[PDB]
This record gives structure tokens, sequence and C-alpha cells, in this order.
């Protein structure tokens, strides 16, 4: 026995920053959960009883605040990497930090038509975030991704030509709901440090402002052959539209909605064509995944 | 021993109902779920196993897909009154029949700055829901409420002037945080059966608005006393602006957002006019509830 | 607009309390999560800003904290009862204190066929439950429960003789599947006061166990007729072991194990006297209530 | 643009069999879900719309109730390697399988002190999973894990001797609380295929058995150091007792329970020694992680 792979570190970081302009009057919030995992010559820790190499969760947990309270904690791609490089730097023996942020909403609310100056609202479980793993002589690898986007189509959504043999069932369709909860994730280069991300600060609100948009114009807009068909032509528009991103991965769920039969009662006809009440299927769910790249 | 009282029926049956203009293509979706429960002499289901008395679950359940099939799923209420109504029509030995029905959302996407006709989003987990309880010989009882309307202002909330004894260690505060989700439920009067309803249609969708609005403005513009003072001035509005209403009843918690005092850490200022970074806290949470109706 | 109800407090206030026997060197845990809300004099908190009315619910926590600190927290009855008691002496003006306790499991663990001195487990959700509501001259009203106790039974549970009309799809069984999630609730019969409850400590405990028991017994041993038939078999049985207790209700979830037919893949039989692989059904559900007291 | 990787199936497939014994009477159930997703050539569904190299996701549900009627569902690695195995030898294109089992608690009750025929409890949210992979031409990668095991210990835990600098205020302590959620994996030797598996069936029920029993007896016996010397003891233990197994993984939150100082309050002792009440916290919480494998 002895220690193949070691992280340890506080999870579920719950930090609120608000921003108040004194010229303005108006206050910006922001509201996150951050988990950090560390690396590095550690496994006496798990071995000999020898704390001494550990840097308690506790103290964790008071660098995120401390970090938070002493620079900007947006994009979070930038505060993932401060947080991140400060454990390598200030500790010799920490070789790697992982930084997880998710990025919870808090959107401006309008007032009689103007967006008030310190009142906002949850709009959408909807989340953005990042991966930030800062790993010593290594630099700093960022995946950013936006989770729990949920959609609905009513129409436009259609699927035949399977594979059909002895353990099918499924009947063809060219006209089917399509609802899922999308889980998009872009991967950036490797960037050197610190200083390489602080360069493109600019890009990664951009970057996931359009991968949202891409996101929502082809899910309305696809004549879907399949899942798998629509969200490759997602991704492909991701990767032309940023060149710093190296693949973009999609993992979604086909949750689907089944037509009820109600022939056997007074003939009534809600199939095909005269399909309007739908029954919502909870589980199972089709899963859908695909991480599409540049080619060489 | 003796049956006191009982109700039976199916619970959380999911439905989706899409509706399509045949002329303009346009087509707009409703899902909700819908729980169900009779009352009536069904006593002897209890006491001899006798299940002749019983209408079961599963035929509650299809008369639920039916119904959708054949009515308008939309204002709830309307909705809720027609089902129900059903039930106590229909079998002579069913004397009432209680709906709740959870509404939830999906939004036309806005893509271009133009509204889809078939794409849809789940913005927020914010819910409408209504709870009509149809007696027979007593006409219709509705309630309707909003739930899960999440929100937050970060100042012009003060909370000072309590009651301070041994017991006491909270310092008064004339700027603090204060977020909530709002569950807001407004009594309808007793409606003698379908036809009133129906004479009443427009009003809910129209006083739904109302609640929605005075409570996100009221929300936004009081310098708050409390969650108390705030929440009887969003009551007392919208029984101003709707008669058909007899009470107005809020279930508001508040969502601690505490101070972090990192003074221990180079002296760093965080607290008081100068609190930047808060600690979101998960529990406890206070719950601060009011019914309030129309003075004699 | 007048204030026709209030009530507020601290909800959701997780508290720990161990006990160490130095004698044995046994220690012995418990858990729960705890809800108090007070009413009394205190409508001018919400219409006049009067926060002197305002015993606040950050004291009311500590309160509670303090209350589990000097006294018992076993019974859940009796702790229940203290800590709404000293609310209604301490404030004149609070005149109903209302407290509701879930307590957690946490089983002493046995090691080598040996009980544990101080290590225990989480065996199941299930949860003891009590609703002690305080009123100021009207003595201490207790509803004690049992809740989240999941169970299934895979025959020995039948369905058959209901009402059969145009709305029936579901066909008549001998042998089916009965699995739910048990929510047991009995009502005492009102206390004096503080002394009184004091005066049936041991009865709490003891009728919590009946309860539990009888459960237990009844859903495995009844050839069921119905959930109806199953559950009120359970109270009358609960009221016949208990005189202090006035009404016993049961909240039964029916969830459903489909049959699947696979007949079409190989004629292979798996229906009826073949049925072997079932679907769990996630929603809907049936939901069956009754409250049964004694008869005159 | 080019497809990296791509994988597509089944997921949250809820499975319930029940074995009845023709001799005994005595019936015997099991309860799970299960995922199945694919890999292969399949890229053309992707970026093409060609759906033929689609094996529907419906069809793979199905197959998962089809294996489930003809094959034993236990041990769930036994079961889990029997489905992957098939798709990849059922379709030619389909290149690797990845089958993901939950196991539901389902143990049989116990009624006046004997073992009930048909009846069960869920007896804890603890589950037992596996991870199957089966790669053509790589034979099958198993993980098995136990999850969900929540324990806590009131005493026989420390944790003094860590790193302390400008971040540091957490106190040491030689005497604390230590909860947790056992998340525990074990890694098996790649298996040539289904054969092999087979052969070693008994295996894997006293596996599993083994690694609980060494978490709960290290959990209960071992006067922590901390959190990582404890995990270790355990996963080296579990190495110990099983060749075929390459390494263990622990997954560890640390559920913090914090004293509560009350000398505030008529100068109440309730820390140190003295510490009866607690406060639990439900976030944040420490995560340990290690894998642990064999020295060379
Ligand atoms: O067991 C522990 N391990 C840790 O790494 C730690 N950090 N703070 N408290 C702790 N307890
Ligand atoms: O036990 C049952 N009670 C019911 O009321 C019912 N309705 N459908 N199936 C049922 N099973
Ligand atoms: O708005 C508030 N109402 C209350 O009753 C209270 N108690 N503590 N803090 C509080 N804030
Ligand atoms: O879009 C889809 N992709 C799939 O792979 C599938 N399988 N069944 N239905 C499906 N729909
Ligand atoms: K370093
Ligand atoms: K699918
Ligand atoms: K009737
Ligand atoms: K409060
Ligand atoms: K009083
Ligand atoms: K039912
Ligand atoms: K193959
Ligand atoms: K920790």
């Amino acid at each position: 026995s002895a220690v193949k792979a070691a992280r340890y570190g506080k999870d579920n970081v719950r930090v609120y920053k608000v921003h108040k302009d004194e010229k303005t009057g108006v206050q910006t919030v922001y509201e996150m959960t951050v988990c950090v995992l560390l690396e590095g010559e550690i496994e006496t820790s798990y071995t000999k009883a020898d704390n001494s190499v550990i840097v308690a969760t506790d103290s964790i947990k008071n660098t995120i605040y401390i970090t938070a309270k002493q620079n900007p904690v947006t994009p979070p791609e930038l505060f993932g990497s401060i947080l991140g490089t400060h454990f390598i730097e200030k500790y010799n023996h920490i070789h790697a930090a992982h930084v997880n942020i998710v990025c919870h909403r808090w959107t401006r609310m309008d007032i009689d038509g103007k967006p008030h100056p310190h009142s906002f609202i949850r709009d959408s479980e909807e989340k953005r975030n990042v991966q930030v793993d800062v790993v010593e002589g290594k630099g700093i690898d960022i995946k950013s991704s936006l989770s729990g986007l949920t959609v609905l189509k009513s129409t436009n959504s259609q699927f035949w030509g399977f594979l059909r043999d002895e353990y099918t069932t499924l009947k063809e369709t060219w006209d089917r709901i399509l609802s899922t909860d999308v889980d998009a994730t872009w991967q950036w280069k490797n960037f050197s440090g610190l200083q390489e991300v602080r360069s493109h600060v600019p890009k990664f609100d951009a970057t996931w402002a359009t991968a949202r948009e891409v996101t929502l114009k082809t899910f309305a807009e696809d004549n879907s052959a399949s899942v798998q068909a629509t969200m490759y032509k997602m991704a492909e528009q991701i990767l032309a539209r940023q060149q710093l991103i190296e693949t973009v991965e999609y993992s979604l769920p086909n949750k689907h909605y089944f037509e009820i039969d109600l022939s056997w009662h007074k003939g009534l006809q809600n199939t095909g064509k005269n399909a309007e009440v739908f029954a919502p299927q909870s589980d199972p769910n089709g899963l859908i995944k695909c991480t599409v790249g540049r080619s060489s």
C-alpha cells in the first residue's frame, strides 16, 4: 500500500460579493459556490498522521473569502485562476490547486421599465461554471461551462432511420417534442499563468455569451434529425467563433414527452397529428454526449 | 374506531398540452403537475374492504388527461374548477373534489429579437399554483398563488428596535441584505359553481399579474423596516386592487447573508460600511407569515 | 386591510446534543431540526413597523440552543413542550408557540457483535417528528408522527371490485406489489400544561414504538384488499393500544410498480404469474389518506 | 471540427426483479437504476444525420429489461458485465458499453423475530454501485463501490499539528465530532471477458462485505488523527484482504459540527469539555480524497 493519488480541501463554500458605485449609487451582486482541492507533497498526512503538510481546509475557506475581498470575482475564470495560483505560490509543497466555481444568477430587476439600482431576481436555476486547474510548472487549464439551461421545442424535432432489430419497438417519427437540460463545456488552450489569463479576460464573458446564444438559436431553428446531429452543429459553431477554445463538449438528456392514446375513451383522438395532451416522463431519459475538436 | 375524515386520489400527475394555431403556425405549450383527491361516501372502502365505492386513482389519472384534452388548461383556476366539478357531478357518492395544480414555466424564446413560434425556455423555478376545492352544495373555493419567486436586495433593508433581553445577541442594523423565496396566496370569494368561475375568467391571469407586480415593486422600493412590515404592504395593495379576493397570505423565509469579519487577517476591513464579501447562510432561516383581510 | 392571522420565528434550526456517561464511558447522540413560530399581540410589527413586539428570530434560535443545553431533548414531545412553554411564560404578549421537531436517526453501531460506546450510523431517512402547539390558557396540543418509513411487499396485495365505467382502464388484480412511504400521526389528548406532559413522558416513546410495530406487522401480514383497508387496520390497532391518543392519521402514497410485457421479444413471458421484472414508476402515485377516531 | 469523443444511451432506467422460491414460498426482491452508454463507429450520427448507426436509446432500455429477465441481476458486477458484453457482441460497430448500476436497499423485514417471506424495508439510502466498462478487445473493467453510508462518532477524533500561518484561525483539538458520508470504490484487475468475471462471482459480494466491514470498524475504533489518516487505514486493509483489487479510493466529506459558545447567557458553559449542544453545519464541508494502490 502507497498513496497513488490524493487531493483535499473545502467544498460547498458559498460566497456573495457586492459592488457599490459611489457615483451612481448602483449596486451589483455576485453569488457563487466554491470548491478548492489541493495536491502536493501531502502523502504523509495519510500514511504517517503527519498534519504538518496540511493547509487546513478551514484555512482554505478563509483564503477563499480573503481572495474574494481583494480581487474581482468575475469573470469566474479569472477569480479561479487567481485563487488557484495563490495556493501553489504560497505553499512550497502544494503543486496543484483545483478550483471549481458555480455562479448563481442574480439578474437586476426592472421596475416600471427601469433597471433597479439594488434589487435582483433569481431568473432560472441555470448556472455558469468554471473548473480551473492550476498545476505548478504546467500553467493553468480552464474548462468553462453553462448548465441547467432547460428548454423545449414543440415541433421541428424528428427521429427516424435508426437501427431496427428484435430489440426495437420505437416508432419512427417526423414530428416530436424535444426537451433537454443543456450542459455545455468549452475547454481553453492552456494558459502559461496569471498574466496570460488576465490578457484574455474579455474573451471569457464573450465566449460564454457566444456559447449560450449559439445553443439557443441552434436549438430553436434546427429541424433536428436527432439530439446528436443538433448538438454537433452547436459545437462546430462555437469552435468557429473562438480560436482560443480547443474543444466543446455537450451532455444532453432527452427528456421524453410521450403521446397518450385516448381512443379507448369515446374514440377520442390524441395521437399523431391529433396529439395535444402529452405525458412528460421523469425517467428514464436518453443521455447523449459528444466532445468536438478541430480537425487536422 | 370509525373514519373521521378521508380522501384519496392521484398525486404528481404530469401533464403537457400544446396549442397549434393553424393560421399563424405559432404553437403555445402548457405544463403542470396535478393532484386530485376525492371525498364522499367512501368510508366502507376503509372499514369493510368495499372497493365498489372507489373510483380508481388510475381512473382519476385518465380523467385528468381526458379533461385536459377536451377543455382549456388555462387559467389553472378554470381547469381546476372544471376537473373538480366533473367528479362531483359524475359520481353520486363523491361529494368533494380537491384539485391542486402546479404550473411550470415555459416562456417563449426570443431569437434575434423575435419571438420564436415553437421554442421555449424554463426561465425560473417560480410556479403559479391553484388549490380548487369543489364541494357539493357549497360551490367552489379557490386559492391562487405564486411560489418559488426568489429575490434579493443588497441594501434598503433594516432591522432595529426589536425586543432585547438576556436571550438577545443580534445587533441592530440600518443597512442589511434581504433575500427571500416569495410564497403568496390570494383566496377568492366562494363561487357558486362553474358558471360563476367562468364569468370571472379574465380576472385570474390579471390578479396573478397584479400580485406578482406588487410583490416585485414593493420588495424593490420599500426601505424595509422588517420582513413583517414589507409583506403587509404587499398584501394590502393586492386586496385594494381586486375586490373578489377575500384574503392575501404571505409566507416568507428570511434567507440570511452574514457579514464576515476579516480584521484578523492583516486588518482587512469587511464589516459595516466596508462589508463587501458575505457568507450566505443555508440554515437556519427566519420564517415570517401573515394573512391579511379586509377590515370591517 | 387588517391582520387576520400571523406567526413568525426561526425554521430549520439544526441541533445536536451528546450525553456522556462518566461511569460507563458510553456516549449517546441526538440530532434534530427545529422550527419555532410565535403568535401574539404582534400585529403592529406588520402594520406600523413596530419591532418592539418582536422577539428576534435570531433570539428564538439562541433560545432553542439554551433550552436544549438545560433540558432533556428526548422524548421530542417533552422538549417541544418545554420550549413552547418558555415563550408564552417569558413574554407577556406572546400567546402561542408552535414547535415542530424532526428527529434524525443516529443508531448505535454494533462492531463485532458489540454495541460501540460512541459510533453511530444513519440507518434510514425515516424520521420521528412532533408538532407541539402551546397555547396560553388552552394547554398543550401534541401531534406525534413517524415519516419516511419506506417499505415494499412483493405479493399479498390485491385490488379488485372497484368502480368500472368509461374512464376505467385499470385491470383487476389478485396479486400485485405494494410499496409506500409511511406517514403516520397520532394526536394526543390536550394536556393542561408542562406538569401533565411530564407525568406521561414514558408513554411517548412507548406509543411511537407501538405505532411503528403495528405499522410494520400489519403491512407485512395483511393480505391487503386495498391501501385504504390496510391503513385502517393499522389505525384501529394503535387507538386500541393507547387510550391517551384521540386520533390516528395515515397518509400513504401507492408507489406503483408496473408489469412489463416482453412478449413482443421472442415470446418472452413476463406478465401475470410469469411477472419477474417490473418498472418502478416515479410518478404519478396514488395518495390515500384517512383520519381514524374513536366511535361514540 | 470533428468528433473527438462520443457516447450515448439511456440513463435512469429503474428496474425491479423478484425471485420466488416455489419450494419455500420465500420471495426476494432486487431494485436498481441502470445507465448504459455506448461508443463505437457512430460519429456519422452526429456529423451527417446518419441514424443508421444508432441503436435507439429506447431499444437500449428494452434490452436492459430483457437482459434482467433472462439473467441474474446480482451481483451487480455480473449483471453489468453480461449487459455490456451483449452490446459489443450484438452490434459489430459498437466497440464499448459503459454500464452503471445503482443498487437500492430492500432488506427483508423481521416480524416478531422471524424473517418475513415477502416484506421488505428500505433501511438507509446507502447504495451499492458498479461501473462496468466493456471494451472490445480490452476485456472488462469493473469499479465497485458503496456510497451514502452516513456515520458519526462523538469523540475519538482529533486534529492538531496542521500548518499555521496568516490564513489560519482553526483551533487545534484533541476531541471533536467526526461525521461523514462514505464513498468507497475498489477497482478490480481487468477481466478478459464474461467467463473470467463469472469465475470470480463469489468474490464480489464478499469484497463488498469486506469493504463495508473494514469501513465501519476502522471508523469506530480508530482514534483518528485526521480524516486522511483514518481513510488510509481503511484502504490498506481492504487491499490486504482481496488480491484481485488493484486500488481502493475514498472520497469523504468532513461534515462539521461546531461548538456553540453560550457563556454570554448566564455564564452557561458549553465549550471544550463542557460541550454538549452543537450546531451541525450544512456547508461548507471539507472534502478529503485518496486513491491507494499496492507498493512495488
Ligand atoms: O481531518 C481533517 N482534515 C483536514 O484536512 C482538515 N482541515 N481542517 N480540519 C480538518 N480535519
Ligand atoms: O389500493 C388501492 N387503492 C386505490 O384507491 C386504487 N386506485 N387504483 N389502484 C388502487 N389501489
Ligand atoms: O425582518 C426581520 N424580522 C424578524 O422578525 C427578525 N428577527 N431577527 N431578524 C429579523 N428580521
Ligand atoms: O435524438 C435521439 N437520439 C437517439 O439516440 C434516440 N434513441 N431513441 N430516441 C432517440 N432520439
Ligand atoms: K509550490
Ligand atoms: K434519447
Ligand atoms: K355527487
Ligand atoms: K428573520
Ligand atoms: K404570555
Ligand atoms: K393508488
Ligand atoms: K462489436
Ligand atoms: K475537513
